[PDB]
């Protein structure tokens, strides 16, 4: 899709759109948080699930979900689980991560979730079906927290969730120098100008990739995450000052 109409959004086009990670360890924290991220600026939520330290409980889960809801009903939510290798607070069975996938996709609260490309193909290109089937929209993603790959890697890593039926492919990688950052950038460009026929989310993260957080509008990607109070990876500025950004670079 040239775009991603989600509620009153557009991804896609125009600036790329905020995104802020939710990250609560039990169902006060969560409550906690979602009231204090109401009182801030931004385009989409994403639910960090992985920082819930009841994960085994399904239940708990969509509770926390729907507390989520009571504090913004409308909010586009996104619902991801990182798993540790990947840049997050645990691990769980490939059988738990695509049940608690399910549920969020059943709950009819979500209306995103982040699936992690190498959970593996056919268990992949179900649940995007199954999201696809219940209008649950699925960004695709991968991590690299140690090094960036070369721009050919991530090409053919995005092209590989386009062909699995992503809405949104994503990569986060780390650089280790600041040519990775143009690294990522050239990566970009390539997929939105050649190889994507739909948006892309992508950053090269740490201080050094922060430019790659601030030029979406430029080179391609189609979202951006910022910091409320404390951010889910590094390199994620304070959310006002990437919003100052975002329209200085929109307006010229
Ligand atoms: O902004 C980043 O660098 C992230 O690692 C943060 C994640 O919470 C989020 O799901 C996006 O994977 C990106």
């Amino acid at each position: 899709m040239k775009t991603v109409t989600v509620k009153n959004l557009i991804i896609g086009e125009g600036m790329p759109k905020i995104i802020v990670s939710l990250m609560g360890r039990d169902i006060n924290s969560v409550k906690a948080e979602a009231l204090a991220y109401r009182e801030a600026t931004f385009d989409i939520l994403e639910w960090r699930v992985d920082h819930f330290m009841d994960i085994a409980s399904t239940q708990s889960v969509l509770t926390a979900a729907r507390v989520i809801r009571d504090a913004m009903p409308d909010i586009p939510l996104l619902f991801t689980f990182r798993s540790a290798k990947e840049g997050g607070e645990q691990t769980i069975t490939t059988q738990h991560y695509l049940t608690l996938n399910r549920a969020a996709i059943d709950s009819g609260l979500v209306d995103m979730i982040d699936l992690e490309l190498f959970t593996g193909d056919a268990d992949v290109k179900a649940t995007v079906d199954y999201a696809h089937a219940h209008n649950v929209y699925v960004v695709m993603s991968n991590h690299d927290f140690h090094q960036t790959p070369s721009a050919e890697e991530m090409v053919l890593r995005l092209r590989k969730m386009q062909a699995l039926g992503a809405d949104i492919p994503k990569i986060a990688v780390m650089p280790q120098s600041k040519h990775d950052v143009l690294t990522l950038l050239t990566a970009t460009l390539e997929m939105q100008q050649h190889y994507a026929d739909r948006p892309v989310i992508t950053m090269s993260m740490a201080k050094e990739g922060v430019i790659s957080r601030l030029a979406g509008e430029v080179f391609g990607s189609a979202a951006t995450f910022g910091a409320v109070k404390q951010a889910s990876a590094p390199g994620q500025i304070a959310v006002n000052d990437l919003r100052s950004v975002l329209m200085i670079l929109h307006n010229a």
